[PDB]
């Protein structure tokens, strides 16, 4: 059925985003980065955003005005401007998990800090604050 406390929406793409994790051989510690930075940004789910018109032509499960925010990664248009890539969840993945890898120190770095460096965030309190549910997550979908 569903993954521990997503809906079927949610778990479809934490599937996909574990999916891209194996794909990638980031392993435990890099899916739960990816699913806790995608439960913190989106409580993983596709936002559009109206400040990028090309955002609403593609599928998604909510609208939000973050900047130029897009995707369950809430990665700027700014900076990836391939909004496809930005509203598909396993392609949306692999550049987390492509920036992620080029962080030195990230396989045995803290995962609440890993997410404030790949997301340029300010706090990586958010992120550890959903490790827990990210584990219990990435285990249920194999890794
Ligand atoms: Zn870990
Ligand atoms: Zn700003």
């Amino acid at each position: 059925g569903n993954l521990p406390g997503l809906n079927s929406v949610q778990s479809s793409h934490a599937r996909a985003i574990i999916g891209e994790a194996k794909k990638e051989g980031v392993g435990r510690h890099g899916c739960e980065a990816g699913i806790a930075t995608a439960l913190v940004e989106s409580n993983i789910l596709i936002y559009a955003n109206k400040a990028v018109p090309a955002s609403l032509k593609y599928p998604h499960d909510a609208v939000g005005s973050d900047h130029d925010s897009v995707g369950i990664f809430q990665q700027r248009a700014k900076y990836y401007p391939n909004i496809a890539a930005d509203m598909d969840p396993a392609r949306s993945a692999a550049q987390f998990f492509a920036k992620m890898k080029g962080i030195k120190g990230w396989q045995s770095m803290a995962v609440g800090t890993l997410c404030q460096k790949v997301q340029g965030s300010a706090y990586p309190d958010r992120y550890a604050k959903r490790v827990s549910e990210a584990t219990k997550i990435c285990q249920a979908g194999g890794l």
